[PDB]
DNA sequence: AAAAAAAAAAAAAAAAAAAAAAAAAAAAAAAAAAAACACGTGCCTGGAGACTAGGGAGTAATCCCCTTGGCGGTTAAAACGC
């Protein structure tokens, strides 16, 4: 019962991670996407009591398109609350591998002492953390949630020329916004929303991260 | 005829339900500093190996002294009763 819960589970969201992966620019395949439950349990197992697979055994590296020296790590702990210890642990292995950027999916909780560490370790390393309950579910295949599309700082300057628009008079969304913690929107970027609209067909709009 | 005390008129003064946001108290886990039986390490004094040689204990023979065994005579000690 709890193996094969916990087992599909996993296999939910090891398909949520890549496809937020594949929603972030980053070298993703197509059969890890469409990656069944059965394929989970042929590749990795199907008894997560026994270590088959193991929380560590999951590990997911993924790279970008464009620069392919720009990676992502997938941390998977087995504990439920997460201590200043294991953030050192997966730091002093994140430093030797030469990567900036990495998501550790929590289970039950992760300390207020290991908050402030994630926020003032921030501008050498991103170090996004998830709770498992989010991730079970992909917020951007839901029918009340539109098209996002992150924007280059270009494409910007040139919707700020355009419409004679600044920056602080734009449309504001929230930093610790599901949508924008999907795509890992950091402060300053601008997010550009299409919408169905029944006046007009579609509707786009941009959004300031802040 | 003038001075003092009590009575009365006139004038000033105090006296209804609901919801969001913030402050606060009890609690509670997470993380960072001083103790403490036994473990790490080096030294040495006592434990261990070998040879000698001797003196204290085992073995053989004897005996006689001490120990065991029986049989009978009152008889004081024991047993029974009130």
């Amino acid at each position: 019962m709890d193996d094969e819960a916990e087992t599909y589970k996993l296999w939910r969201i090891r398909k949520t991670i890549m496809q937020l992966s594949h929603d972030r620019g980053y070298l993703v395949t197509q059969d890890e996407l469409d990656q069944t439950l059965e394929q989970f349990k042929e590749m990795f197992g199907d008894k997560p009591s026994e270590k088959r697979p193991a929380r560590s055994d999951l590990i997911v590296l993924v790279a970008h398109n464009d620069d392919p020296t720009d990676q992502m790590f997938v941390f998977f702990p087995e504990e439920p609350k997460i201590g200043i210890k294991t953030i050192k642990t997966y730091c002093t292995r994140m430093q030797e591998e030469n990567i900036h950027r990495a998501i550790v999916v929590v289970q039950g909780g992760m300390t207020p002492s290991a908050k402030q560490s994630l926020v003032d370790m921030a501008p050498k390393y991103i170090l996004e953390q998830f709770l498992e309950s989010e991730l079970l579910i992909n917020i951007t295949e839901h029918e009340l949630v539109p098209e996002h599309v992150v924007m280059t700082v270009e494409e910007k300057q040139e919707l700020l020329s355009r419409y004679k628009l600044k920056e602080n008079m734009l449309m504001r969304i929230q930093a610790g916004d599901p949508v924008a913690r999907y795509f890992g929107l950091k402060r300053g970027q601008v997010v550009k929303i299409i919408r169905s609209s029944e006046t007009a067909g579609r509707y786009i709009s941009y959004r300031l991260v802040c």
